[PDB]
């Protein structure tokens, strides 16, 4: 196989979907790219270098609406984004697992610097501004890993008795495994951000 | 040693604070408790039955806030409610992921239940009361995780160069790092209620 950047992480990402994050091995690695491992420690030194790559490229390749466009709201684009980055998380199995713990990459340095400015042209104080776009990033993930991680699980776990359920809970299942999570998602999107902006206009008045 | 439900649980979770979730084995679970492997799995079948029960009783323990005082409002209620899940996630190590994927077990249904009912009777339908609920947990969930990924990984991976960082950022990572994630998080959960009761105050107005 060409071992360029490139075709490691393309491997890497394939073999995540078969397996997981807790079966995606060097050895494993090495075995779908049809090599031995001392040949792959050159390319990729360990799992952690592999998984922050991972979490680099899984944004660059489907993370979409990183930017605000031209004289978008601040509401708005939060909103585009939030969906964004949790289509990016929902695109590879424990593909939100693989995210957590990272910070801004190099590459994304500039990236991000804009999303912080755009806040603080549109009112905000840096500190709220990085707030806000905090509270969505870890509301967005604790969405994703919550789905991700109950599909996973749900084959370990044996049955659920429907049976001696309170009757909300019961009803309250229901709903929840109606969709991805797609509905509750948006509707708490929704009250972050209004809670946001009721944050900004108030200015220092007592709210 | 002893080996009963709960002394198998003590040591399970004084083994989760020295290896965090991905060090917990059955094998190193026997070492500690001076057994043979044999006899830990007439105890202990397996690695997620021991995961599910350690989610229980981490909040059986530690998560004092589980339902609403009397006469207390909903929006107090979520704040006094999301505080204590933060609270006994924090308290092991790894704590979040051991919470995440699971679901209400049978020792939890009537207090999650009184959960539900008690939103329904502040004016919630419960579907609405649901996703209120749940943004809460997903939020309380996703700042914790990132906040114990952030620090576990923070060993695995090499400095990070305050040389060519853009200002902003720069800034930013100060703010970020000079907490816990505590205030960062305390501000969100405020937006996210005020959210919740412009919704629920609007009614069939357009809001
Ligand atoms: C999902 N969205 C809000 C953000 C986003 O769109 C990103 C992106 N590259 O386009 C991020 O890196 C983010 O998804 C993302 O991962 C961020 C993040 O990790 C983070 C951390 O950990 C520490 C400090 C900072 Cl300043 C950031 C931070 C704010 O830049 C966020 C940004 C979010
Ligand atoms: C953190 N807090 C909001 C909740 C809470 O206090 C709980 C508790 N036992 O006291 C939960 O089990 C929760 O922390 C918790 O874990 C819940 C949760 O997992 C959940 C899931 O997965 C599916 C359906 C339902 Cl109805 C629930 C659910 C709403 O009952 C939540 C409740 C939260
Ligand atoms: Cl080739
Ligand atoms: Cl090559
Ligand atoms: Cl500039
Ligand atoms: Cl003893
Ligand atoms: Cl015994
Ligand atoms: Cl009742
Ligand atoms: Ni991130
Ligand atoms: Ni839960």
């Amino acid at each position: 196989s060409r071992l360029n950047r490139e075709s490691v992480i393309d491997a890497a990402l394939e073999l995540l979907n078969e397996t997981g994050i807790d079966g995606l091995t060097t050895r494993k690695l090495a075995q779908k790219l049809g090599i031995e491992q001392p040949t792959l420690y050159w390319h990729v030194k360990n799992k952690r270098a592999l998984l922050d790559a991972l979490a680099v490229e899984i944004l660059a390749r489907h993370h979409d609406y990183s930017l605000p466009a031209a004289g978008e709201s601040w509401q708005s684009f939060l909103r585009n984004n939030a969906m964004s980055f949790r289509r990016a998380l929902l695109r590879y199995r424990d593909g939100a697992k693989v995210h957590l713990g990272t910070r801004p990459d190099e590459k994304q340095y500039d990236t991000v610097e804009t999303q912080l400015r755009f806040m603080t042209e549109n009112g905000f104080s840096l500190r709220d501004g990085l707030y806000a776009i905090s509270a969505v990033s870890h509301f967005t993930l604790g969405a994703v890993l919550e789905q991700q991680e109950h599909t996973a699980a749900l084959t370990d776990r044996p049955a659920a008795p429907d049976e001696n359920l309170p009757p909300l809970l019961r009803e309250a299942l229901q709903i929840m495994d109606s969709d991805d999570g797609e509905q509750a998602f948006l509707h708490g999107l929704e009250s972050l951000i209004r809670g946001f902006e009721v944050q900004l206009t108030a200015l220092l008045q007592i709210v």
